[PDB]
């Protein structure tokens, strides 16, 4: 970090041999075979609960590998494969995207990679004192992932996009009034989602990350997607490094290895 270690998505040192546990034996993502996936009747006895509340405190950065928006743990998600009566706080949401529309999403489903995936990082305050604590411990970090298509505007995304461009370069912020993060769910009647246990799919790349995937997709439009392709990995004015091209693109890890996991789905 401090010395001089730079990770991202072209060219750089493989990242296991800087990041231990990114050598771990259950990692992020993966592609999910939805036929494998075992129905688990236990996901319902209590239905995940996202109980999610607009966001007046939300700064949105560039940090060089994602765009974060960072809320305030007000919004918490409960139930599903999460431990009974623990509450898991929403801390911000990451993205993922690619340069051209087959490729972006870090998951696939049945080999099918999309337009872009986005995060929903939640840590478990019942356990844990601090987002920074949980990471790496059991059941400390849950994430949501939905899956993003090219489509009609997405206007809850757009107190973002519309900002994209204050952002370009890595170490940008910028504020914004208000954020929901209600418009990142689908439909309340379109919720079925899978479960796997795995890691994170940045560095540190620490396990005890579990997944909860949503099966159906939300969808943004492509001047939403082009204003994502712009961003840029580095300061304002930085000498490229050899083999990359200094563009934030196709900002997803490779799929790992299932190894020998179940994957849950939450319906039949
Ligand atoms: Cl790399
Ligand atoms: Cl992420
Ligand atoms: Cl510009």
């Amino acid at each position: 970090e401090e010395e001089g270690v730079e990770w991202g998505y072209e060219e750089g040192v493989e990242w296991g041999l800087v990041f231990p546990d990114a050598n771990g034996e259950y990692q992020s993502p993966i592609n999910l075979n939805s036929r494998e996936a075992r129905y688990d009747p236990s996901l319902l006895d209590v239905r995940l609960s996202p109980n999610y509340v607009v966001c007046r405190d939300c700064e949105v950065t560039n940090d060089g590998h994602t765009i974060q928006v960072i809320l305030k743990s007000k919004s918490v998600l409960s139930g599903g494969p999460l431990p009974q009566g623990h509450e898991f706080e929403l801390y911000e949401v990451r993205f993922h995207w690619g340069r051209e529309n087959q490729r972006g999403s870090e998951h696939t489903v049945n080999f099918k990679a999309f337009p872009m995936e986005l995060h929903l990082i939640h840590w478990n305050s019942t356990l844990f004192g601090s987002i920074d604590e949980a990471v790496g411990k059991p059941h400390g970090i849950a994430i949501i992932a939905l899956f993003v298509q090219i489509g009609k505007e997405h206007v809850g995304l757009k107190a973002v996009t519309e900002i994209l461009q204050d952002i370009q370069y890595k170490g940008k912020s910028k504020t914004i009034p208000c954020f929901n993060p209600n418009t990142l769910l689908p439909d309340p009647l379109l919720r079925d989602y899978w479960v796997y246990e795995g890691s994170l799919t940045i560095p540190p790349c620490s396990e005890g990350v579990t997944w909860i995937l949503f099966r159906y997709p939300l969808t943004i439009s492509q001047l939403q997607i082009e204003e994502f392709r712009r961003l840029r990995t580095h300061v304002k004015g930085a000498e490229l490094v050899e083999g990359c091209d200094g563009i934030l693109g196709d900002n997803f890890r490779p799929t790992q290895p299932l190894s020998d996991r179940v994957i849950r789905a939450a319906f039949q």
